[PDB]
């Protein structure tokens, strides 16, 4: 496993350009997605937490495809918002409940390093 807590403060460093292989040696779940949302990474944890297969994933809109739940003012909003404004950190709690088992999790959005590119961490609570 990676020695990285979820929420750290420079998570984005620690991360940056991690590729999918370290990415699921995390401890929760983590998601890379362009400004639109386009799926870039996508890691075991959050494939254990959702269902969802990571390698199926990539490429996919998370907001317009892989997650419908989640496009509304309080989560899809928000990114939007931290995109346009080029600087996104909020955490919040948030019900997962699209074709499966309703499921709470903390969500952690940050903006990456790298461009074009924004983290979707997520806990379960
Ligand atoms: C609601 O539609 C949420 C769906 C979802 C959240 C997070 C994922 O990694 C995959 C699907």
């Amino acid at each position: 496993m990676e020695h990285v807590a979820f929420g750290s403060e420079d998570i984005e460093n620690t991360l940056a350009k991690m590729d999918d292989g370290q990415l699921d040696g995390l401890a929760f779940g983590a998601i890379q997605l362009d400004g639109d949302g386009n799926i870039l990474q996508y890691n075991a944890a959050e494939g254990d937490i959702t269902g969802r297969d990571p390698k199926q994933v990539i490429g996919k809109n998370f907001f317009k495809d892989v997650a419908p739940c989640t496009d509304s003012p309080e989560f899809y909003g928000k990114f939007k918002e931290g995109v346009a404004s080029g600087n996104l950190n909020t955490m919040f709690e948030y019900t997962f409940d699209y074709q499966n088992t309703p499921t709470k999790v903390k969500v952690h959005m940050k903006k990456a390093l790298s461009g074009d590119s924004y983290w979707v961490f997520v806990k379960r609570v």
